[PDB]
C-alpha cells in the first residue's frame, strides 16, 4: 500500500525539477514543465502556489481545483479505494515549500 | 474510525446552513456564518468556492489554504494519525455543490 522508496525519490526529483523551472523562468517555465511532465508520464500534472492557484500561465479550471483537496503525500498509504481513481500526489517544492508544490496524479504503473 | 451517522447528519446540516447564508447574503453572509460557526464549535471553519478561495469577505491566508489539501469527507475514516492534528472535513454545499463547500476542522469531541 506504500510507494517503494526509489519511487518516492523519483517523484520527489520531479518536484525539485518543477521548483527549478519556476525559479529560473517563472510562469512560462512552470507552464512548459507541466506540459512536458504530463506528456512524459501520461498523467495529470499541476504546479500550484501558496493559494492553490496555478503557477503556470494557464489557470486551473474548477474541475482541476477539485483535484487538490484529497491529496496524498509520497510516504502515505496509496489506493484507488476511497475515490475510485488514481491518487493525486502532493510534493512540496524542496528548496522553498512555501512557494509552491508539484501535484501529479499517480501514474498507474506505480500503484502499490 | 468512522463518524456516527447522526454526527454526519449534524455536520451536513451546517453545510446546508452555510450554503443558505451564501445564497441569501453572499460574501457578507458567508463571513458572518463562518465566524458564528467557528465560535460555536470552537474550531476552524471556512466557506470556500470552486477555486478554493474564501467565499467570505476575508481572504484565506496561505496557512489556511494549506488546510484544504488533505481533507476528509463525512463518511471517510477519521484519525489524527497521519498529520498529528484533527482532520479538516470537506462538505459540499448540498443544493449546488459546484458553488462551494463548508470546511470544518473536526471538533475534538467528535473524533472516533
Ligand atoms: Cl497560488
Ligand atoms: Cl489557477
Ligand atoms: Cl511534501
Ligand atoms: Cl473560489
Ligand atoms: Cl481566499
Ligand atoms: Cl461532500
Amino acid at each position: 500500500y506504500f510507494l517503494a522508496p526509489a519511487d518516492r525519490h523519483y517523484l520527489a526529483d520531479y518536484a525539485r525539477q518543477a521548483e527549478d523551472a519556476w525559479r529560473r523562468e517563472g510562469a512560462a517555465g512552470a507552464e512548459r514543465f507541466r506540459k512536458e511532465l504530463s506528456a512524459k508520464e501520461d498523467t495529470w500534472v499541476a504546479l500550484v502556489g501558496p493559494h492553490l492557484e496555478s503557477l503556470g500561465s494557464t489557470p486551473l479550471s474548477a474541475e482541476e481545483s477539485s483535484h487538490l483537496t484529497f491529496m496524498r503525500k509520497l510516504d502515505w498509504p496509496m489506493s484507488r479505494r476511497l475515490q475510485d481513481e488514481l491518487p493525486y500526489v502532493s510534493i512540496e517544492f524542496p528548496g522553498h515549500p512555501e512557494q509552491g508544490r508539484l501535484v501529479i496524479q499517480l501514474p498507474e504503473r506505480l500503484l502499490p
